[PDB]
Protein backbone atom coordinates (compact mmCIF):
# COMPACT_ATOMS: atom_id res chain seq x y z
CA UNK A 1 0.00 0.00 0.00
CA UNK A 2 2.90 2.51 0.83
CA UNK A 3 6.42 1.99 0.72
CA UNK A 4 6.87 1.63 4.51
CA UNK A 5 4.15 -1.72 4.52
CA UNK A 6 6.22 -2.90 0.65
CA UNK A 7 9.84 -2.93 2.47
CA UNK A 8 8.50 -5.14 5.65
CA UNK A 9 6.31 -6.94 2.97
CA UNK A 10 9.10 -7.98 0.30
CA UNK A 11 12.66 -6.65 1.20
CA UNK A 12 14.88 -9.20 2.96
CA UNK A 13 18.68 -8.81 4.18
CA UNK A 14 18.95 -12.50 3.74
CA UNK A 15 18.73 -14.60 0.93
CA UNK A 16 18.17 -17.26 3.71
CA UNK A 17 14.60 -16.17 4.33
CA UNK A 18 13.33 -18.96 6.89
CA UNK A 19 10.12 -18.85 5.44
CA UNK A 20 8.18 -21.52 8.47
CA UNK A 21 9.02 -19.05 10.83
CA UNK A 22 8.14 -15.53 9.15
CA UNK A 23 5.44 -16.97 6.88
CA UNK A 24 3.57 -17.60 10.11
CA UNK A 25 3.41 -14.30 11.58
CA UNK A 26 0.01 -12.26 11.17
CA UNK A 27 1.62 -10.26 9.10
CA UNK A 28 1.35 -13.17 6.09
CA UNK A 29 -1.07 -15.17 7.89
CA UNK A 30 0.26 -18.76 5.91
CA UNK A 31 -0.77 -17.41 2.37
CA UNK A 32 0.49 -19.79 0.09
CA UNK A 33 3.45 -18.03 -1.36
CA UNK A 34 5.56 -14.77 -0.97
CA UNK A 35 8.40 -13.03 -2.87
CA UNK A 36 11.39 -11.68 -0.82
CA UNK A 37 13.89 -9.28 -2.78
CA UNK A 38 17.48 -9.48 -1.33
CA UNK A 39 18.74 -6.24 -2.16
CA UNK A 40 19.35 -2.56 -0.25
CA UNK A 41 16.47 -0.48 -0.40
CA UNK A 42 17.65 2.22 -2.94
CA UNK A 43 18.24 0.48 -6.25
CA UNK A 44 14.84 -1.11 -5.58
CA UNK A 45 13.01 2.45 -4.73
CA UNK A 46 15.20 3.85 -7.56
CA UNK A 47 12.75 1.61 -10.16
CA UNK A 48 10.24 3.82 -9.69
CA UNK A 49 11.96 7.44 -9.48
CA UNK A 50 10.01 10.04 -11.35
CA UNK A 51 6.58 7.91 -11.50
CA UNK A 52 3.50 10.07 -9.89
CA UNK A 53 0.87 8.53 -10.95
CA UNK A 54 -0.24 4.66 -9.71
CA UNK A 55 1.39 2.61 -12.34
CA UNK A 56 3.01 -1.03 -12.97
CA UNK A 57 6.42 -0.67 -14.11
CA UNK A 58 8.43 -4.01 -15.04
CA UNK A 59 12.60 -3.52 -13.76
CA UNK A 60 14.73 -2.89 -15.98
CA UNK A 61 18.07 -4.86 -14.07
CA UNK A 62 17.85 -8.35 -12.66
CA UNK A 63 17.60 -8.98 -8.75
CA UNK A 64 18.53 -11.67 -6.17
CA UNK A 65 14.71 -13.05 -5.66
CA UNK A 66 13.82 -15.45 -2.64
CA UNK A 67 10.35 -17.06 -2.51
CA UNK A 68 8.55 -18.84 0.31
CA UNK A 69 6.25 -21.19 -1.83
CA UNK A 70 3.80 -23.36 0.33
CA UNK A 71 4.14 -27.33 0.20
CA UNK A 72 1.66 -29.64 0.53
CA UNK A 73 1.77 -29.37 4.38
CA UNK A 74 -0.42 -26.26 5.77
CA UNK A 75 1.86 -23.42 6.13
CA UNK A 76 5.15 -25.05 5.63
CA UNK A 77 7.33 -23.68 2.85
CA UNK A 78 10.16 -24.64 0.29
CA UNK A 79 12.36 -21.59 -0.53
CA UNK A 80 12.89 -21.40 -3.83
CA UNK A 81 16.24 -18.80 -4.84
CA UNK A 82 16.69 -17.23 -8.09
CA UNK A 83 17.29 -13.77 -10.32
CA UNK A 84 15.11 -12.71 -12.19
CA UNK A 85 13.30 -8.97 -13.49
CA UNK A 86 9.85 -7.78 -11.86
CA UNK A 87 7.62 -5.82 -12.16
CA UNK A 88 5.87 -2.99 -8.74
CA UNK A 89 2.92 -1.12 -8.74
CA UNK A 90 4.84 2.85 -8.53
CA UNK A 91 2.83 5.81 -6.63
CA UNK A 92 4.94 8.79 -5.68
CA UNK A 93 8.36 7.34 -6.89
CA UNK A 94 8.07 4.77 -4.13
CA UNK A 95 7.46 0.96 -5.31
CA UNK A 96 3.88 0.07 -3.24
CA UNK A 97 2.89 -3.17 -4.09
CA UNK A 98 4.59 -6.34 -5.88
CA UNK A 99 2.94 -7.21 -8.86
CA UNK A 100 4.62 -10.52 -10.18
CA UNK A 101 8.19 -12.16 -11.40
CA UNK A 102 9.65 -12.23 -14.44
Amino acid sequence: QDWLTFQKKHITNTRDVDCDNIMSTNLFHCKDKNTFIYSRPEPVKAICKGIIASKNVLTTSEFYLSDCNVTSRPCKYKLKKSTNKFSVTCENQAPVHFVGVG
